[PDB]
């Protein structure tokens, strides 16, 4: 608006070198039950462009007046300081404009000294308080987030990634309480000179970092630490009940073999002294990449070997390497706008998986990625209402927008695109060009170009052979959002591509260039042996690599490295079902479960016959791997959510209940009588799903285990007999399999819960009652507090929505009390979007869309709140539910019973 | 509108003297796929008052042009026909209206011609077709039902029950095939011109009667015959299947004696050669007394002695017995109009009973009337919304208020009316008056007042002491809705009558012009010791044979027999608990059933405390006789309707659970490890009682034997190990603790079920699933008439309903096709009203009655014809529950957790 204040964007006048701020946090509630935080900074900015006017970022700070001023001028280097018109603070663009009677020569440094007062609230944002119970004591710890902004919250700064400046963090806290930061500290905590309860501790200088990394923690958490041989001291600091117990051990056991193995994939040595990983209490971030001092939520950091699941492992595992991956990757070279954010965020996931892998190689976690995240993303990009991986910098400018980057796209898109560079640039060559953009670019910010020119030159060194430049061969799959369905015409060997859009009446409207045509990298197997390689430039190509004879089979996408899906003629895909029949082995795990996924999803998109994808599930019989039963369990949940009150119901059970008894014995054998889990985590998710599937679908072995060990447990409370990962499975079966005197004793060990993981397994299970009575029991339960906590309740009612009888129920009570719900839960405790999406869920009749359109009119005047933008997507999938059913249901039964 | 047409009553102008009618059904479909019967009829008819249009019932009939005109009017005697103006068919009122040219001579006999065809259809009403299969060959047997308004369908004749005339029958059927009709045939069956293949076979004149109990009939069914004593020929016509496995053998021992015990009671010979009872496969109402040709449902009148149950074997005996009594009172002598139907259903109902006890001596059915009937008209007659049991001929009009009046009005509360009138005017006395009744106005219709005028006759001439006229006393019993309380004050023997009204809120909007008081009469028995009687003429009274002293307690209405609820202060009810709890054989085993429901209802009307009800249903732990267990398990029904689906259900079932027991073992015992059934009927019945019950409440012996049982039938599907009368409960405990394979293995032996009493056991056990996926599968299979007969569809529809998982998913299906449902399914309107109470049974909810509101509102376009008054009553019980439930949950939710331990 013709004033720089006005603006968005920091003006390029001046740029930050180096800070020093000294912030005392108030853990205890002033006059007004107000904890509020008192601190003092100080800027060496440097005029590159001769300015009348200093704009710093600055949020939610009183400041005080020291001379005339909020702020103090003093130049450095016999610098000139130029007299100080006067002081003003914008809220739209969080800005301390400092209008000043002169011209600050370019060339000058110049010093902006700053006392301020801010709140330590918990906005969970900037410097904010987190209070936990231990026992029956409120703790409250001092944490920070400076993520996208917030950093101004905690002090006037430059709050830009670009704007890099060494940060001298000092901070005076209760002299019981510690004060951890991004450094090691410079000295011992001395008494504060004045009231010695306060103690001052000082933090060595940061390496030039971009804030939005800073960290500043003071609290009582004690820690395990341990000095790997690399030089860096890896510290695990949690609740001190938790560290006296060994909830961090598996954290620092893993910390140090993951550290390690970056270590070599970046090329570098980790550029801060230490590493300090903190598991807060709550932190409803998953986590963060505060240099040196990450920040997890207390269960992705702690793991009880006595009640956390093998699920909580792979959990812990996996996070610790994504945030030790930022550690060089984003904090040493950080993006220069948050436009970038895709390249930061993308990498990170990839490398994530890389890192679990070499702390535990007997997971082979690598290859759960694509379940986890390309096929996530898959889903989600197969929509008109995707946006491009990259986006203009000049577009994001308001927080909102920076915010709204943070998708699942910008993580796992990113992170699948990433993953088929490093595939057809070779590992070890994408690794040189990565070692030297981390080099050349190190505590520095760049642009995504940067990574791809460096990656080129690398692929000149090494001259690989690729068809375009990197540049070009990437722009494809980050300037145009969706991915290329390729159909193969093995008769004729031909090759074709299309934007895959799970809606065949979709209107792309977002005018993308390119055309919606990517240059394809297809790596393809034939009878098992994998052929050379091929890239589609065009829409439609030829190549005698995907010809097939007689007796051939072709399959593109070898371990769904490409993000993109393979669709057949019906010729291949029943060569390949022969294959999966006579040898599953022949093909790979992961393109087995490829087979199964991309099927269903094309059927979606009417590509292929319903049949086809139901035929690629009939193999499943013979299969004991996880991911290919996963892939297909994940996507008949789709038919079972439709059919589920239907009489399709009936025959399909009768189906699954045929593939999975095979396994389950399998498992029983393994397991001797489900006595000892398996080794391999693959293994035992799979133990998992076989019992689960085997239940539920009415395996008469199954329900006979589960029952016995729910009544062993019920002879011997105190001591469960269920082993920590079947115990959500046992509960729910068990408690369905039994009647009230079951569920009483559920109840009972609910409310004598201590670890909240235990309670929210126990609560899901009380869902599983199969009595009309006792789920509408539940219900009145929920809404009280004093039963249910009010956090849990919308989670308990989307539970009894699941079980079957429970539809109903949850539906009449959304419908009757949805003022009572808004009303008493307007605030986001109760999440109206989940609780809405899950009771229209199963929605398939034009019944059921005319008691949701009722009750749309019926609460118009009292707002859905976050409910809408959700009721009116409810609808839309209600009436695709309806053609669905409508147009496979007859389809879909024939095979089921034919097939059973 | 003024309009004579429009009017829904004929004009009195024209009297009916004689028809003849001429169907000629064809039983195979014609070229549209449609079976059509094609026939013609002649109506004499005196012009009672000079008239330019004659109007004539016409229903679903093409009438062929003839002479330019529907019909053709013709001089009788020589009178002249004025010439025919036009001939418009008014379907609203179903009216022919035939317009004239000229008045037609006053007091002048005339003929009209008329030829039409019109459809053979599946809708149980006029000339319908019931299709049953013989080995592998489809089989149709033309039948008629025309109960209210159905004559008309077959042919154009006044379908009123005043308009008696004499029809003479010509049946055109298929050689093969034989045509009954309600005379016997005249003379052998003549070749049809035509076609030899045909056959036209006329039947005697029949005696004066009315449209509605004609009935004609053609089937190959054969026929087992034995002539009665009084010479009456009884033949039990049915499926030769049927007929060849002695399926009729029971029907001919029971029907022969009955009808002979009837006529020899009230001294009135039967007025017809023969009384052939027929069974139709498809028939929506349970049977109709057609003069002549009485028909029946298969399950009324077919018994296996070896796959039938007792109940069944009662069944048969009682609706044979209900069907032969309307031969006197209903047939004979006919109701002016429908209003007092009650003069025929209700007595029908009554003597049932008499006639049942004359067959089988052993058995005591008219103790179970007590609660059969007397018990059962009372819930529905506590509803602000009943109607006197002689409602204003001006209210039933269009013909859904006629069906609708045959409701437990007409039927419970006009036998328990007769009950408590028999019983205070003896039975010499009462069978006396209406030997009268019969004799003077036989062929003749009659009112109210003209029973009373008789009864008053015998009531003088046996010299019986009445307070007022016979009529007086039971104007107050029929010209006012409702049932009064009687209030008794044992401290000082006070009494008092009112309204018994479940809603103490509810209003009242029909005025009584007694102002709601009855001349109730009164029996009191003092520690099991009867005393004098009493009338209780005016509002309240005072009497020392109501006055307790010390411990002394007073139980009034001794066996129920007046049609009134006995309301005693807190401090008889503790004597009673006492006696109860130390020798409940003191108390008349009716009686005791008395004390559990009247108590029960009490409490439902706010009256009494609801613990004093439950209190009352401690001794059943040692109860061993069927009247009261019955009793307490029927009252429960509304606890548990209330709170199936809530927190208390959970504790009540411990609660049942524990009372039943003792007795689940008592007759394990008694009936050697349930292999010998119980020889008394009533034991029978407690003992099947037991089962249920402990099944249902959880007891752990029951759920394993009855599963158990089905398992053995599993395995030799032809042999049923499980005793006929145990099936019932077996089969629907099996199948809801079983799964698919339990339904699967039901589903197919209900297709290929034979006997129809063993098809409706499983189809009703079919629907005890706990599975949502196949009770949805099971509503499909319903509307499919090809799965599911359509006359069974409705009551399969009321069993899934009745689960309480199938709630939910009716009242949404009763939601999304009330039209389809109302459109395509005529239900005979003896339906519609039972499905509403059925799918509204267990609204307790302010949601609940929004939706039953919104139903209403969106479906009055639809309309709700005979189920009109069902939805009015619904919202009153419903508003009822809401206030029950918010004011009694607590309590009694802790009555039963406290007991139940
Ligand atoms: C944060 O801490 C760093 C040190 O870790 C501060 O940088 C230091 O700045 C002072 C001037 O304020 C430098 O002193 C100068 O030393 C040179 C000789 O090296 C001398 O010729 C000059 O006359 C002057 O005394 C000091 O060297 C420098 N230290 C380093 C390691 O660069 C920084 O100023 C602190 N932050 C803020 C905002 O003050
Ligand atoms: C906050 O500052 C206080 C004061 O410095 C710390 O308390 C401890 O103070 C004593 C000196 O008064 C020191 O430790 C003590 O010294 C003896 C030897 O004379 C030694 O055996 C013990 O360590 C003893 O406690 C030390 O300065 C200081 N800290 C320690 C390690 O004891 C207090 O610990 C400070 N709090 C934090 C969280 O840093
Ligand atoms: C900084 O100044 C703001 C604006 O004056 C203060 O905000 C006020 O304080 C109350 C709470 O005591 C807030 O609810 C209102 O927004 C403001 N009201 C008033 C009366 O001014 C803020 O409290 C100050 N900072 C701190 C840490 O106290
Ligand atoms: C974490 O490390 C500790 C050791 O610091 C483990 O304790 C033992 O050490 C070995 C090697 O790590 C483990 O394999 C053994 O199971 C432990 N006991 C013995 C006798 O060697 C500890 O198990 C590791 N994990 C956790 C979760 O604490
Ligand atoms: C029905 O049958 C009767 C008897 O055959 C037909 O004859 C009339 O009815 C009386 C009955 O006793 C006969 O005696 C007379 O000869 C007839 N009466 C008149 C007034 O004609 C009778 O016509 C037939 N019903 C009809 C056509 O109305
Ligand atoms: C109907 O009557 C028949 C014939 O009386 C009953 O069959 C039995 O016939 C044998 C023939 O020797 C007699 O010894 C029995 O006394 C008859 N039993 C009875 C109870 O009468 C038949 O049981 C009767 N009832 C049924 C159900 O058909
Ligand atoms: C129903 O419950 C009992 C009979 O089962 C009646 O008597 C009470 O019994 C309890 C338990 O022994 C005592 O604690 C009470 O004091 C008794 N009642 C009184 C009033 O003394 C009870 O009165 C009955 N409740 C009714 C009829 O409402
Ligand atoms: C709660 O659990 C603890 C630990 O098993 C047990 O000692 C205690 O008795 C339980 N309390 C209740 C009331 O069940
Ligand atoms: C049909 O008529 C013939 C005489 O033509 C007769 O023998 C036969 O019994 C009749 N059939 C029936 C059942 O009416
Ligand atoms: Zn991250």
């Amino acid at each position: 608006q013709s004033k720089a204040w006005n603006r968005y964007r920091l003006p390029n006048t001046l740029k930050p070198d180096s800070y020093r701020v000294t912030l005392r946090p108030y853990l205890t509630p002033n006059d007004r039950g107000l904890y509020v935080f008192k601190g003092s900074s100080t800027v060496r900015f440097t005029c590159k462009e001769a300015t009348d006017v200093i704009i710093i970022h600055s949020k939610k700070l009183n400041y005080t007046l020291s001379q005339g001023h909020r702020v103090v001028l003093r130049g450095v280097g016999g610098s000139q300081p130029p007299d100080i018109d006067k002081t003003e603070l914008v809220e739209p663009t969080e800005y301390l404009v400092v209008h000043l009677k002169g011209s600050l020569v370019k060339d000058s440094q110049y010093e902006m000294d700053s006392e301020f007062e801010g709140e330590l609230a918990d906005d969970l944002a900037g410097f904010y308080r987190s209070e936990y119970m231990e026992g029956n004591v409120r703790k409250v710890v001092a944490t920070t987030q400076m993520q996208a902004a917030d950093a101004r919250k905690s002090f006037p700064c430059f709050d830009e990634p670009a704007m890099k400046a060494e940060f001298n963090i000092t901070l005076i806290h209760p002299k019981d309480l510690t004060a951890l930061s991004n450094m090691l500290p410079k000295g011992p905590s001395t008494p504060l000179p004045e009231d010695p309860n306060w103690n001052v501790t000082e933090f060595h200088t940061t390496p030039k970092m971009s804030t939005y990394l800073l960290a500043f923690i003071v609290s009582e958490f004690d820690y395990v630490e341990k000095q790997a041989s690399n030089g860096v001291l890896i510290r695990i600091w949690a609740r001190p009940s938790a560290i006296a117990a060994g909830h961090g051990d598996y954290a620092l056991n893993v910390t140090g073999p993951i550290l390690n193995f970056f270590a070599g994939h970046y090329d570098t040595p980790y550029p801060l002294p230490k590493s300090d990983q903190i598991g807060l209490p709550d932190f409803n971030a998953g986590a963060m990449e505060n240099w040196g001092l990450v920040t997890y939520r207390e269960n992705s950091l702690l793991f009880d070997p006595l009640s956390s699941s093998s699920s909580n492992k792979e959990r812990v595992v996996t996070v610790i390497a994504h945030e030790l991956a930022h550690q060089w990757f984003g904090n040493l070279v950080t993006i220069e706008w948050w436009n970038d954010l895709w390249l930061n965020e993308g990498f990170a996931s990839y490398v994530e998986y890389l890192g679990a892998d070499y702390a535990e190689p007997t997971w082979n976690l690598k290859d759960l990625m694509v379940l986890n995240d390309v096929y996530r993303v898959m889903a989600v990009d197969a929509l008109a209402s995707s946006h491009p991986l990259s986006t203009p910098a000049s577009e994001i400018n308001t927080p909102a927008q920076i915010s709204e980057l943070f998708d699942a796209i910008s993580y796992s898109k990113g992170a699948s695109v990433l993953r088929m560079l490093s595939s057809f640039l070779s590992e070890d060559v994408f690794k040189q060009g990565l070692a030297s953009y981390l080099h050349t670019f190190a505590y520095q910010n760049t642009i995504y170009l940067n990574l791809w020119d460096h990656l080129q030159e690398a692929v000149n060194n090494r001259s690989i052979q690729l068809p375009t430049t990197v540049r070009d061969i990437m722009n494809r799959w980050t300037l145009q959002m969706g991915f290329p369905v390729i159909t193969v015409d093995t008769s004729t060997g031909t090759l074709s591509q299309e934007h895959f859009l799970l809606d065949p009446d979709s209107n792309v409207t977002r005018p993308s260039e390119f055309n919606y045509v990517w240059i394809v990298p297809i790596t393809s197997i034939r009878d098992g042996r994998q052929q050379q390689d091929y890239w589609l430039i065009d829409v439609r190509a030829q190549n005698d690599l995907f010809s097939t004879s007689g007796n051939e089979w072709v399959l593109l996408n070898l371990n769904v490295t490409g993000y993109y899906r393979v669709n057949y003629d019906e010729e291949n895909w029943r060569k390949i079902q022969t294959q999966l029949q006579r040898d599953h082995s022949a093909i790979p795990v992961i393109n087995r479960a490829q087979i199964i996924n991309d099927a269903f999803n094309l059927a979606s998109a009417h590509k292929v016959p319903v049949t086809l994808a139901l035929n690629n599930t009939l193999f499943l019989i013979e299969e004991r791997q996880y991911m290919p039963w996963e892939a297909a369990l994940s996507s008949l949940s789709y038919f079972k959510l439709m059919f589920d009150r239907s009489e399709v119901y009936g025959p399909m059970k009768n189906y699954l209940k045929k593939q999975v008894t095979p396994l389950f014995i399998h498992f029983r054998n393994n397991t001797n009588n489900w006595r000892e889990i398996p080794e391999n985590l693959m293994d035992q998710y799979s133990e998992v799903n076989a019992i689960s599937t085997a239940c539920s679908n009415g395996v008469p072995e199954c329900e006979e285990m589960v029952s016995g060990l729910f009544k062993q447990w019920m002879e011997n409370p105190n001591n469960n007999p269920i082993h920590p990962n079947l115990r959500s499975t046992v509960y729910c079966n068990a408690i369905a399999q039994g009647g009230e005197e079951e569920w009483d004793f559920a109840w009972e060990q609910f409310r004598n819960a201590t670890l909240v993981n235990e309670a929210d397994k126990l609560r899901a299970a009380l869902a599983c009652s199969k009595e009309l009575w006792i789920l509408n029991r539940y219900l009145s339960y929920t809404l009280n507090p004093d039963l249910i906590r009010k956090q849990d309740a919308t989670s308990t009612i989307i539970s009894i929505t699941n079980n079957v009888i429970g539809q109903g129920l949850v539906w009449d009570f959304v419908q009757s009390n949805w003022k009572k719900l808004f009303n008493d839960y307007g605030g986001g405790s109760f999440s109206f979007s989940n609780l809405i999406q899950a009771v229209t869920r199963r929605f398939s009749t034009e019944y059921e869309l005319q008691q949701l359109e009722q009750f749309k009119k019926d609460n118009e005047e009292t707002g859905f709140g976050s409910g809408t933008r959700a009721l009116e997507q409810a609808l839309e999938k209600t009436k695709a539910n309806i053609k669905w059913v409508k147009e496979n249901k007859e389809v879909v039964l024939q095979w089921f019973t034919e097939n059973s």
